[PDB]
Order: C-alpha cells, then structure tokens, then sequence
C-alpha cells in the first residue's frame, strides 16, 4: 500500500473534567458569578436587560441550576409556550413529569414565572409537562428502489440500520470522500469494523458496500463544544453522535447524488451562533427526509436540553424538535437524518443538524388540554459536529466530482 | 403523645361466618324447604329468588347469571327475566334438551319470569380530563387519585358515621392499596417518585369480599361460600390537607343528590333499563345503561361471586377505561330531578369482560359497578353533597 | 341461623396513627429533647436507644443496623454492640471520615456501647418430616399447613383471649392468606386441588406490619413511619374438626413451657447468643443461634422496618428452609427447664439474606423471627403448652 | 425404479372405538361382569382364588375402576409394595400426591386393602406416592466415538434425538432390514420426511445418514393391543410409541452390530405372556443401555399403568421402570432404549421393552422415609410392539448378513 492506515480498534475516553484543575475552572467562574451577583429589586425588571440570545437564556440557565433541576426532569432554552403555542418571549423551559395547579405545590416547587441572572439579564421561566413504517414512493426510493445513494438513504450495519445524513469530505489527512451519519446507527462494539451498506447488509439482504465507518464521536465536554460552560456539573457532556464513513475504494461515487430527495437541492450548514437573536433558530419550521417516515415537517421548540441522570453526570442534546400538525417528526430507523430549515424567503434550505434518536433522546411532550401527547425528536448541532470531525459538506454534484478528484 | 386513638396496624379481617355448620344449614334449610299464570316477578328480589332456587340447572352449561329485563336482537324489553350468561350462543338444534334452556322459569310461591340467553365473557384527552388529572384548583369526584404504583378516580366526598367521623373520600380497593407498603398513602395526581402532587391521606379502611345474606338480607343462591365484589377503601384526609379546596359537585355532572338505595323489591324499571353517568379521570364524562343486576362468577373456585350492576355503554362506545375505577356511577336526571348515584365502578380491565348484542357489530365493553347504599352501610360512611354539609362534617370531626 | 357472631367480611385496616401531626412531632420532640466511662449498654433497651438517637449517621453508609454482642472474627463475644450491616466490607484505608464507622457510640445519658460492621445482605427427608407432612395421627406444631398456593409450618396451639375464645392455630401471614380469594381456608397437609387432607379452619385474622412504638413501647428510630414486620395469622379450628388429634407438644423437642417474654430490659446475655431450636415442615429439627435484635430495613422505601430476631444455623448450616415459614423459635434448655418458645419464623427466603463470618468459607443464611411475645399480645392470642390445659380451652370456646 | 413406494405423508387416526357398536362391546362386557358379581361375605378371601397373575389383577382393576380412580392420579398392577420393598402379594397400585395418615381420610377417600373382582378372584391394593447427561467411554462410543451402530447409539433426527433401540426386519414385504425407536424422536409433523442421522443431522453437526422413519404407531386401542378390555372408558388407549427406519440403500449395514455395548449378546425378545405368574416380570432387575445415561440398572416395578387426563380418553404404558440404589434408570435422550432383563441363570439377557420416555411418561415416586423421591421410566411392551409394526429382532450379525441377503 501506498500510505499507513490505522490498522486497531482504538477507543478514547474523556479524562479532561476529572482534572482537579479542570473541576477548579468550572467552579472559578460560577464562584465568580455568584460573588458578584447582587440581585436586583423584589420588583421591576428593565427590558434592555432582557435576554436577547441562545447564550443568555443558557448563562441563566447555568447560574440558577439547582433550583431549577431539583423538582423538574430538564430544561432547555427558547421561547415560553402559553396555551400551546410559541410566543416570542425568551424562557427557560423546564420540563416536568406533569404540569398541576399551584394550589398542589408548596412554594419550593413552584417555578418562578421571571429569573435574573449575573450581570441583570433576565428571562422567563415556563413549565412544560415531558418524558422520555411509512409507505410512499419516497420511502422506497430511500430503501433502495433508487438508483443514487444520498441523503436519506437507508445505511445498514450488520445488526442497527439508520440514515445517510449528508455527503462529506475530511479537511485533512487523506481528504477521503464519504458520508456523515450517526455514530450508534453505524457502529457495533462486537466488531472490529464497521461496515455499512445499502440498502442492507449481506447476512440480511442485497446491498453495496458503502465503506466502514473511519471515526466517531459520542460525548464531547460542553465547554469544548459550546464555547462555555452550560452548567455547574464538573461531568457535562454533549451527546455529539456523530460517524464519518468514507466510501470505499471500490464504491461508484458516480451512484451519490448531494440532492435531497423530496427537498432538492440545499444551501451550505447553517451555523447555531449562540449571540444571535433567538428566532433565527426557536420556533423556525425545519424538514426531514429518514428512511423510516420519509419526509416530515417540524419546529425547532428550544436549544440546550439538559439531563442529569444515574450519577452526577449531566448530559446536553442540541435541538429539540416537534413534528407539525401534530404528526410525528420521526421514527425509529430515522436516526443520522439531517434536520433543515426550510425556505423562508426563497433561498435554498440549509441544514442545521442531525437525528440523534436513539437510547433516551425521543420522548413526550404535551402542548394542548384537547389532544393527547406529542413526539419530541433530538438533534446534534450540525456546524459543531462537522467541526468536532473536521468534516465539510458537499451541496453539488460538481463539487463532489471535484472533491473525488481531489482525494489524496 | 395524641388525644384521639386510631389505627396504629395493618389488620387483616377474613370471613369466617359462612364455614359455620349452622350457616350452611340454615342456607341449605331455607332451599330444602321451597322445595304460567303465576303472578310474575315484578321485583329485583322476585327475580332473585327464582334464579337462587334453579341455579344448579341453570349454572350447569352456563358462565354465570344475573336479573333484569329480557334482551331480544340487542334491545332491552321490559321484559322481567333472568339472563343466562354464554360462551357462545348457539342454535338450539345443535343442544341436547340438558342444555338447552328454558324461555320460562315458576319459582317459589309460584313466581315467575322469562330466561334470557346472551354471549359473554369475563385514554381520552379533553379540558375536564386536565382539570381531573392535576389542573382544576379543587379535589372532588372524578379527579385522579394516586398509589405509589396504581391510579384511579375519586368516587364521594365522605365522613365516618362512628368513631373519629372523619372526613375523606371513598374510591376503590386495589387503586388504593399496594401489598408491598405498610402504608396506604394516596396522593392528587401522582406520587412523589412519579410526579408532583398533593398528599390526601392514606387508606384507613377497605372491604373486598362480603357474604351475600350480609350484603343483600337474602341467600342470593344455594352455594354455602357465596360472596359479593365489594371492593372499596376508605381514605380521611390527612391533617394537614385543606380541605376547603374539596368540591362535592361531579363536575360535568353538576350537584348530586342523595345516595339512591337500590330496593330489592321496588319496580325492575326503577333501576333495569336506566341510563347512568360517569365522570372518570380516563374517559371523562360517559353515559350508559344499567343493563343487569346481581351477576354471579364462572371462575371455578367453587365459591359463587357477586357483581352488583353490570353496565353498557351507549352507542356501542365504552363506558370505562382502565383508571375510571372508583367513579360514580350515577343516574341521569329524567324529570328535572338532581341527579343521583348509585353504584361505584369496580375497576377490572386487565382482562375485560365483553357481550355480543347483535350480529353486525363485535362485542361491548361491560362495566361492572358495586351497589353504593350496601358499600356506604357497611364501611359505615355519610356521603356529603353540598359544601355546606361538608363544612359541617370538617368542624364535628 | 346461628348463635354467636363472627367475621362475615374480608375487612382490612390499615396503620394511620404516625401520619398524624402530633404522633410525629411526639416523636421529633423525644429525640430533640435528648440532644467512654459511660455505665456501657447492658440490656436490649440500652442499645436500642444508642442506636435510634445516632440512626442519621449510622444508616447513612449502611445497609442497616441490629443490636447484640460484637462479631470479632466471625465468633460472638460478650461486647454489647450495635451491629452495622454493609454491602461489603472495606479497610479503613478505602474509606473517608464520613463513611468509617466508629468503634464505640456514647448515647442520652452517657449510656455507650460498641459499634460492629458485619457484611450482610438481604428439602430434607426424614421419618419427622414425614410425620409433619402428612404421616402423623396428630397436628401439632411443626405440621404442614397448606392454602390453595402456598405452604407452611403449624406454629403453635393457640387461643383467642377474647370474643368467641376460639381454639386454633398461629401460623405466618402469606403461608396461610392468598389475595385472590375471599375465605383463607387452610389444610393439613395439601389442599383439595393438590392432594389428600383434612380441612383445619380458615384464616379469621391476621397483622402484618405494626407500628414501632406500639411493638416496642419506645420509638425504635428517628422516622416518624417506623414499621415492626409482624406477620401473624390467627386460624380458629373448623367446627367438624376433630381437636382431640390436636397435640400440644412440639415433635423432636418434648412439652415446652410457657412464651419467654423478650423484656428489654434485661441482660444481653438472656437473649443474644441464645442457642434455639425450631421443628418446620421442611427442614425437620434445626439447632441454631440468637445473633441480633431489632435489625432496620434498607429497601428505600423512605420507611424504617424493624425484624425482631436475627437466627444463623448451627455449623455452617442453614437453620431453615422455604416451607419452614411459621416454625416456633424455642430456647433450647440449658439447666434442666423446659424449653420456651421466644419467637416464629418470618418465611422470607424469595431472596434471602446472607451475612459474612470468616473468611475461609462463604456467607451464611440467616432466619428472620417475629417476638412471639409481642405478636400474642397484639393478636390477642394465649399460647397452649398441655394438652389438659387445651382440653380446657375447648370446653370454654 | 423397481417397485412401488409410498410417496405421501399419510396419517390414519382411530376411529372404531367411537362406534356404538364397539363401546356397546365394552359395555356388554362390564355389564355382564356387573350381573353376575355376587360379592362374598363380610370377611374371609379364599387362597386359591388369589389373583396369580397380570391377567388377574388387570379385571380386577377394571372391574373397580370408578372407586379406584376416583380419589387417585392413577393405577398399576405388580405387587404390594411395603415399607419400600416389594413384596411377594399380587396387588393393584394405586397412585396417590401424597399418602397421608387414615386419620386425615374420610372412608371414601380411604383405599381398602383388599379388592375382590368378578369369578371371585381378589387382590390387594397398595398405596404408593406418585407424580408425573453421564460421561464415560461408554456413552462417548454411543454419541460418535464407536465404529459400528448398534442398540444404545444415538439417533437424530433434524429436532430431537433419542436412542436407537434394535436392529430389525420387516415381516412383510419388502422385508427391509432397519432400526427400532420411539416414535416421538424419530418423527417431526413440520417435515415430509423423518430422516435420521448418526450421530446428528447435517444441521447441527456431522453424521451419516440412516434412513428415514418408514411406519410409527403411536395410539392402539387397549382390546387390540393387550386383548381383553383393561378399562370402562369406551376410549382407551395404549401408548405403543415405536417408529421403523429401514437402512437407506447407500448405507453400509456392515457398520451395524447387534451386540449391547455393556451388556453383550442378547436373546429373543421375552414376550409377557398376561397369564403367566407375575413374578416372571414383576420385580425383575433390567438394565437399559442409552445415549445419555448409558448402562444403568433398574427393577421392573408395575405393569399396564394407567392415566385419565383431559377429555374422558384413558391412557395406558405397558412398563413402569425404577433405578436402582437411588439412580435414575435413565434421562432425556434415553428414549428408545431397550429394557433387558438382566440374565439369571446365565442365559443371554433378553428384551421386553423399549423407553417410553417423552412427553408425561417420566416423575417420581416415594418409597421411603429416609430419602427423597425417586424418578421413574416407563417402556412399551416390545413383544407387542413388534407385532403391530411386523417386525423381527436380529440379535446375532450371522443372522443380520443373513437378514441383508434376503431383502427383496
Ligand atoms: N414544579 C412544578 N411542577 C408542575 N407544575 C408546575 C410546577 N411549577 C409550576 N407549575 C405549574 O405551571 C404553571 C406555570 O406554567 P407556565 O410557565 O407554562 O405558564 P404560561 O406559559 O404563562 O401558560 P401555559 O400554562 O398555558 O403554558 C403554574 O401556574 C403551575 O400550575
Ligand atoms: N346452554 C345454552 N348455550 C348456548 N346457547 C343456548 C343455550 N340454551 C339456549 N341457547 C340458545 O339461546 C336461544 C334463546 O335465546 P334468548 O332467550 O335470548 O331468545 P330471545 O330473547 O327471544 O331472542 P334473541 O336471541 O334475539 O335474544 C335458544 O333458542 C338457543 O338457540
Ligand atoms: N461504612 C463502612 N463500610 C464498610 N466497611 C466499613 C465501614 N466502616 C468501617 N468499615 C470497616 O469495618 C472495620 C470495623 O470492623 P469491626 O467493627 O467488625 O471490627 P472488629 O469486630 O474488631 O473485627 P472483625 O473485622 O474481625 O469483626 C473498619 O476497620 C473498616 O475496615
Ligand atoms: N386416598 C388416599 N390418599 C392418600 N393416602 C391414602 C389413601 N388411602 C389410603 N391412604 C394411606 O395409605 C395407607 C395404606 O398404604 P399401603 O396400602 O401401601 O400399606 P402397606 O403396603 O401395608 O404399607 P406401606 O405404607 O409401608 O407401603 C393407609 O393406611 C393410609 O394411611
Ligand atoms: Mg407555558
Ligand atoms: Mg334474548
Ligand atoms: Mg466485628
Ligand atoms: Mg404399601
């Protein structure tokens, strides 16, 4: 061969968070909020100081924790929903086993309806009650009655099968050309590969060798990802799900196509920039092509959903979405879909992240006293999990053959 | 310490009184001794005194029997009759004359009543939902009532007629109780591994089983180990509840009346026939029809079983989910009358039990109910039913 | 009819006294009024109260606490001591301040005792067995005794103190009561849908859990719900059996004496360490020792239960088996007495217990015993140890 | 081919026990029995009308069914066993869940100890509690490590697997030359065929193929197979579980032994002759060579068991078998094993049946005080057996070359 692959399974465990000094950071600077803090008056609250951003509501967030988590199942960050519906005013959401009447709560468990955090800015608190195939002419086409292979696409592992998320190339290294999608969908610890296929792998039906899965992530610390720190855990990961597969040496690259089917052609990522105004993200209409329910319409409802469960250990997932029309916005086999916005003003719609759906990360969720409790679907931060794999996409089928001839 | 005594364990109480010679002897004696133009039973008690006298031929191919009025291609008649419960009706060609039973049946005193065959066998989302389940500002009949592991629908506001007289509320037995649990805590809407709510108090009573010639003053058949289904539990609020946020109206119902004693020997119309309600904290508010009194068991033990009220949904829809156990089942008013309870679901649900009607439709669901004035005597309870009364029943506790 | 009056209901209490406010803060104002060379713990209820004043810190990295003599070496001494059960046990060099237990506990009025840390966890033929299976012309403690499901040990002779003053027998709570059914009817040695036996009675009552303070007569613990595990049933002979095949004494062990009072505050020594004996259906005549007393409960819950009696078998062996379940506990004699009965077998053994003693071989089962003192009183039952005295009690029933 | 084969999966179910005719035969026959009956004295049993044979005390039991099954969980005919032992006292078994003291029995319940049945022959009547692999080179040799097939080799089919149990010849025409089994290893109603394999089936494992099941029996009318009316029931049934694998014409009969590994050289098949005194079986030691236990010994304990079970059809098994010193006589894998009489006066030991061994016709019995329950065998009458299918025993390798020539 002409260059040295890596020839091991080899596996990597995040260490950095049980430095002493790694803990001291994270306690520095909400010891650092709290000296400071000074709260404001039992009264007014000034509108300049409103929360204005995904960074503010999660700063909030992050201060006020333990309170906020000790009678609640999670939070995450968006705009408060009265009577069912999206208003435009900034809020946590916290997220219970079951919305009652004040009249059966002491003042403990009572949210607050308003929280200041350090520096005066200030939001909402909104309570939201929570836990934890299809046939048409699309879903064939995914599943393998087409003759491309792209977003959408059913990709088989020998035991978990999922979605095609994107066409991609590796900033560095080889540059390979492949596919993102989820990294649990992909991979099996009982193997020493990952092989994906499609439509199904060869113990279980036809199908190609796509190529085996080069790299994957699972949890990433929030500070590394995020840019700050979301909480007070000194054990807080994303959930970063993410695989890369580059296709194999002997795959027929002129199979692909970088169209969505069912969408058309798409803008590049849209980045999640955190100091940006809310509704350029909260409450936008997103789409979804998976090879379990097709096509499917949803709304980004928050950002930053957050979990703590068996031990102190905190857990964050980036989108949270809920099907429109109150239909599902996904299923199980939809996992590694990527999650776009839809066209606003007739420009090309751009991908914002990926279907995690997997272990916990579909729930409940309800919204209206008339009908019965809704699907939430979770989502990985797009613009951050090509980052974390160093990864770019790839829109055109003219920048793919580009990129093909571009491989080293 | 305390200044008034109650229950400091969980004490268990087992009939004994019908494995007594003397019981079985007088139940064998009453029958022994019994044994077309008859004036033909026009009573509850009529209809169960000739079903008790020929319940050995009528038990023989049969899954059980309870009172009422004859059904004929899906109707109620009115019709007096006992209905003779069926694996599966069949065409009298194809039944040996032991099996196949009579149109007719002359009891004792030359009583008599038609036999009716039928086939047998043994969550919504809306406002009132929400208000029952955790939303409304009051606790009243119908909200949801929680164990630590099973749920279900508060059925009265009541107050014990001796002892402490305390004030709590009567649901069902098995909603209330967990066998794991030394105690019987009951919580609006969930328990506190499961969710928020409001501590109520915990069970301080219940009864499951009782002797029929206790519960209905006769021997309702010739079996010596004959019981009735009378599963309810009692809960007093506990003493740091308030109650001034308990409402004694049946929301979407409206203010009750007095419980309704069900007289053995009034009319059959009175109560066969009658269309009921219920408000539950699964289905909501339905609507049904009482369609049969006192059914008896098929379930093998050897031991006769009781049912009190056996009710259908109207227009083919159920008239209770799983979780409704424990709601009022009350009558609807016909003549401008406040409506009235008269019975208390008795939950069932993990295998229902469903009856064919007609021949284009599949079976219905069948709610069984137990009587309310005999489950009130003999946990020995007051139902309070305005807000006056209930202030009342709060200070003389 | 009948003459005297009996239970004509299943009819259930359930424990509601702790839940009151004042109960609570009767007990919260005991232990807050409260708060070496200390005249160091020598009885049962010098240790108890060390232990339920220091419960917070005890019970805080435990799996739960018994009082007795300190375990060194796997062997018993003469310490008094409060035992503290762990999951496993560490060096000290594994563990921080918080979590190392101390070695001697000083409690209310300088009364001081020693800590001990003990890893802990929560068929056989022969000419007896046979005879207690079904071989025998008589019953007697020991006897097999069966519902429709499930089997146990006769434990003792009993009568009831009050009401009808019946004649029967005390076995365990869950041998003799099946939830499914309404009457509790017992047999000797199998049930009718299994095999051959004769019908003893039915179960007429029965307690499980009491509260602590009421067991006790002190609070066992700062948590205001605080639970004794009591399970006792009450079975009155049938009317048509037979009470002269009935024998008084206990097979393989001879006549014993009257019920040994467990007097808290007597020596250590006259209970912990205690050889007993116990004659069941499946194990025959074991021999075995008194470890501990008044162990706590570890179940998360967020409610304290109390055991009474904590028994390991003699030379590594098991002291009972599933199906001993009611057996009496019997000092063994000592000085020529009569051997007296101090407790009964609580079945447990669904998942039984183990606790670690040496090193060098495995853990060791231990046998769960109710005070069979206490449980007479609160059954209201006298135990009968001859057979004139039980002629007697026949004739007064 | 030659001649003309059976091409078909073909099943015949009994029927003539359902017709009038045929229970009013069995009805006429215990009538008569009934009309003449004149029960003797309050008292005193003659000697010379004792029950002296299987014959015997099979009536008498018939004769006293309704009260014998009527508090039991069934019936067999040997001799009182007393205090463990058998006796020398011809008696009726009867099975109990548990022998209790006459204390804890009404006299219904109450078994009497001597029954007296039609021409005033009578019997004693016992009360016995009743309820419903091994390594060496032995068993090795029987699993795959011999060179030859023989009686106790392992025998498979695709499902289930059992012991072979002789080698046979068919009376009648082709006169193929086979093996002898149980009908429930060999036979599988999901297949076609029932091929059988040593020492497993091409599915699990290597194996030469056998033959395939040919004819099996299963249920035979009780008037048929022991000739005389052993019950009331106008349905009664022995189960005579034998099936017939005739050796596939491209298999080497050369590999085949008639020798019993463990035993030796066997005799003619010992037919049980219901007239004959009861002590030329009853008590006898056997012995039994299988695939799972290999050799074990055992006492022959009962004759003609009988079971009354879902509808009002009675079953009959011909042998019932208890290990000795407390041993299993055999387990799970036995079936089809030969029950041989271990040799007396230094005759060869002969055959009189084969295991049983299935579906409810293994339990536990108690016969003392001191030691726990003990598990029984039941075995098909073998003389009998190879009646209904037409065969012949070959118990020399002179007379199997003999047997091979003469195939036609
Ligand atoms: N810990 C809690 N668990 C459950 N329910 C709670 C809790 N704290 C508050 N609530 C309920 O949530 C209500 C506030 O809900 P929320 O903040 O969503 O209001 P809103 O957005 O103005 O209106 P809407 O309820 O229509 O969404 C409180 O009035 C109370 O009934
Ligand atoms: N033991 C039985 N098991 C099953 N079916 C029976 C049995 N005895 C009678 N039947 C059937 O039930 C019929 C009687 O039905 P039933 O008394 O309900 O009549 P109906 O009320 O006049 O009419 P309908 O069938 O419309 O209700 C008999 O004619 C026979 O076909
Ligand atoms: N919370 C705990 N969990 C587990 N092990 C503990 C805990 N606290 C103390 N230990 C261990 O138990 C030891 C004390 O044991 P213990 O009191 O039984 O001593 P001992 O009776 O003198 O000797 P022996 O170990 O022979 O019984 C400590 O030295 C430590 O190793
Ligand atoms: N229906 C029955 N169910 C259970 N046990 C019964 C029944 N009828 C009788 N027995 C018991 O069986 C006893 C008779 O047993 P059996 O006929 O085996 O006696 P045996 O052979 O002389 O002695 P051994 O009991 O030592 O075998 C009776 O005394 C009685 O205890
Ligand atoms: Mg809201
Ligand atoms: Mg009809
Ligand atoms: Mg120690
Ligand atoms: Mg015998």
């Amino acid at each position: 061969c002409t260059h040295t692959e890596n020839s091991a399974a080899y596996f990597l465990w995040p260490t950095s968070n049980l430095q002493h000094c790694a803990a001291e950071g994270r306690a520095n600077y909400f010891g650092n909020l709290q000296k400071g803090l000074l709260p404001r008056h039992p009264g007014r609250l000034p509108k300049g100081q409103q929360a204005n951003s995904l960074l503010d509501l999660m700063t909030i967030r992050a201060f006020h924790s333990k309170i906020l988590r000790r009678f609640s199942l999670g939070t995450a960050v968006g705009f408060r929903i009265r009577k069912g519906d999206l208003t435009d005013i900034p809020a946590i959401l916290v997220f219970v086993a079951r919305k009652v009447h004040k009249k059966w709560l002491n003042p403990a468990q009572c949210l607050p309806a308003i929280l200041e955090g350090p520096g005066g800015v200030w939001c909402d608190v909104d309570v939201v009650e929570f836990s934890y195939q299809m046939f048409s002419e699309l879903v064939d086409k995914l599943c393998g009655s087409d003759e491309c292979i792209g977003s959408g696409s059913q990709v088989a592992s020998h035991e978990t099968f999922g979605t095609l998320g994107a066409i991609v190339k590796r900033r560095t290294g080889n540059k390979q050309v492949g596919f993102l999608t989820n990294h649990h969908v992909a991979v099996d610890l009982d193997y020493p590969n990952q092989k994906m296929f499609h439509p199904l792998p060869p113990n279980l039906g036809p199908g190609v060798y796509l190529g085996a899965v080069e790299r994957a992530t699972s949890f990433i610390t929030d500070d590394v990802w995020y840019g700050i720190y979301a909480g007070t855990n000194p054990e807080t990961f994303v959930r970063a799900d993410g695989a890369f597969i580059p296709f194999a040496d002997d795959f027929d690259i002129s199979t692909v196509t970088t169209v969505v089917r069912g969408v058309g052609d798409i803008g590049d990522v849209k980045v999640i920039d955190l100091q940006c105004p809310l509704n350029s993200l909260i409450g936008r209409q997103v789409c979804k092509v998976g090879r379990s329910s097709g096509h499917t319409t949803g709304t980004v409802m928050a950002y930053a959903l957050e979990y703590n469960d068996e031990k102190g250990i905190c857990f964050f997932t980036d989108i949270l979405v809920v099907g429109e029309n109150r239909q599902t916005f996904d299923l199980e086999g939809d996992s590694g879909s990527l999650i776009i916005l839809t066209s606003q003003d007739g420009e090309k719609p751009r991908p914002i992240g990926i279907i995690w759906g997997g272990t916990a990360n579909r729930g409940r969720l309800k919204l209206t006293s008339d009908h019965g409790p809704e699907n939430w679907t979770s989502g990985v931060d797009l613009g951050r999990l090509l980052d974390r794999l160093e990864l770019d996409i790839i829109i055109t089928n003219e920048s793919l053959q580009d990129a093909v001839q571009q491989q080293r």
